């Protein structure tokens, strides 16, 4: 339901996120 | 639930606007 | 809802982060 929904959309911003992070690290 | 629903929804744009403002992504 | 406030309390540190990064160009 809506917390595993929530849980979901949370793994997908962390991801979203640390593929950023590893694209602007300093080389 | 309905707050966290409503940060999420904020930080996707906050997302977004990095997604289009930055070059390095 | 604790560890997923946690989660958000983490990613929006993180969004921080990457709104105040440098400059690479």
């Amino acid at each position: 339901g809506s917390l595993e929904l929530i849980k979901l959309r949370i793994m997908e911003i962390e991801a979203r996120i640390a593929k950023i992070e590893k694209d602007r690290a300093i080389l």
